[PDB]
């Protein structure tokens, strides 16, 4: 009922979401992620439970940013709603992930939040340690 983070993803990035489940749930971090295609029951109002899960039942929200995520309206809503809870990002609530290269622009409304970048080969080592640490805090 209480998760550590809600995972905002478009269907195309399900591969990386499952890699996240392996890396954060099924290891010593013992984190509890909310994945809509696994944990959200059918018959729920896509907007009502999105709002209910992200605001009350999930402590933070991780957003998987890609070219395909920009074309998702379900994600767009979820991201703008996540930003509403801390416009200034004082609560360190919205966690942007970049896992692969993007031909298109990083969302304008997210441009002053520290991205967990998995593309840069020189920083990749600290990606999982930093992300797990971010989700583990109150």
């Amino acid at each position: 009922e209480r998760f550590d983070a809600f995972i905002c993803y478009c269907p195309s990035d399900i591969q990386f979401v499952q890699e996240m489940i392996r890396q954060l749930e099924q290891t010593n971090y013992r984190l509890k992620l909310c994945v809509s295609d696994r944990d959200v029951l059918p018959g729920t109002c896509v907007w009502s439970i999105a709002s209910e899960l992200i605001e009350k039942r999930c402590r933070r929200m991780v957003v998987v940013v890609s070219d395909d995520y920009l074309q998702s309206k379900e994600c767009d809503f979820q991201t703008k709603f996540a930003l509403s809870l801390s416009p200034g990002a004082h609560q360190k609530r919205l966690i942007p992930i970049k896992y692969k290269a993007m031909k298109k622009e990083f969302p304008s409304i997210l441009r002053f939040i520290t991205v967990c970048d998995y593309t840069n080969p020189c920083t990749k080592s600290w990606f999982w340690t930093r992300l797990a640490k971010a989700l583990s805090l109150p």
